[PDB]
């Protein structure tokens, strides 16, 4: 089997991407944030504290003839940005782009933190990291990909995120029309539960490539590119007027600037992030100070190849017995 679904930016900055997911019988379609940095599939639901729902589409398990309470199971998760959610668990039929999993753990939110409430466009998350990070207790549950894997033509999914445009998540096949050149594959460590890999270096604009190992995770659920402070300083030093602002919470730059590209290494191959991808617009409405799309990972404890980086590539998440990551230009 295979699946193929379009993923769509939630706003004009590509702050996140939503992908329609069918849950239950008859189908209830919710727009979920596919997140290769976590491993819970959770949804706004009929169980969510009413005051914490503001415009989201909810899953109502009582209206699904295939929903079954997973008795005793609870979940609770906290994300890198400080947001959180928790609740109980049902199993139900879940389909993504024509690919169907029966008995998928659907984690029903009883509580969500403010940032989820305030984002009316995201109805939940669908985790695509390794199932070892799944938070369901006392019986840990498998991700959608993990459940689908054996049925797939090939044990892979691909992320093809758009810049200010829709893109695609494919399951079970590699669309050879979706990228240029060849795919360069690179080793993955699953020891932390993430799609963790080592970039071979970077360049700033038309500058020379710096060979240096940068360990990080491929995380579709993180908006920006978080890298060591040395790397980030080297980038923003090429932008006149750019500075790190503690009050704003990172690097800002004059909105009148033309940003240089940023290149990152995948083995001997190179992925180029155009400068425009690194612009996240005025820090507040009408401001002439703009927020940068490359930020320091110092104090995160890990480097994060988020959407800024991933949307510049066609990315293969290879879930074979020995997982790997593939990157191609597009």
């Amino acid at each position: 089997s295979t699946g193929s679904a379009t993923t769509t930016p939630i706003d004009s900055l590509d702050d996140a991407y939503i992908t329609p997911v069918q849950i239950g019988t008859p189908a209830q379609t919710l727009n979920l944030d596919f997140d290769t940095g976590s491993s819970d599939l959770w949804v706004f639901s009929s169980e969510t504290t009413a005051s914490e729902v503001d415009g989201q589409t909810i899953y109502t398990p009582s209206k699904s003839t295939t929903a079954k309470l997973l008795s005793g199971a609870t979940w609770s998760i906290s994300y890198g940005d400080g947001s959180s959610s928790s609740g109980d668990v049902y199993t139900d039929t879940v389909s993504v782009g024509g690919l169907t999993v029966t008995g998928q753990a659907v984690e029903s939110a009883k509580k969500v933190s403010s940032s989820f409430t305030e984002d009316s466009t995201i109805d939940g998350l669908l985790g695509l990291a390794f199932s070892t990070l799944n938070t369901v207790s006392p019986t840990q549950q498998k991700t959608f990909f993990d459940n689908a894997k054996a049925s797939l033509d090939s044990p892979v999914f691909t992320a093809d995120l758009g810049y200010h445009a829709p893109g695609t998540y494919n399951f079970g096949f590699i669309d050879t029309t979706a990228y240029t050149g060849s795919i360069t594959y690179t080793a993955v460590s699953t020891k932390q539960g993430f799609w963790e890999w080592t970039s071979t270096g970077y360049a700033v604009g038309s500058g020379t490539f710096k060979s240096t190992s940068i360990d990080g995770i491929a995380d579709t659920g993180t908006t920006l590119l978080y890298l060591p402070a040395t790397v980030v300083s080297a980038y923003w030093a090429q932008v006149s007027g750019a500075k790190s602002s503690s009050s704003v919470g990172g690097y800002v730059f004059p909105c009148s600037a033309t940003l240089p590209s940023f290149t990152f290494g995948v083995g001997s191959a190179r992925i180029v992030i155009p400068g425009d991808y690194i612009d996240f617009g005025p820090i507040s409405t009408g401001s002439s100070s703009c927020f940068g799309g490359i930020q320091s990972s110092a104090g995160i404890g890990i480097n994060i190849f988020g959407d800024v980086a991933l949307k510049a590539a066609f990315v293969v998440f290879n879930g074979a017995t020995t997982p790997t990551l593939g990157f191609a230009s597009k």
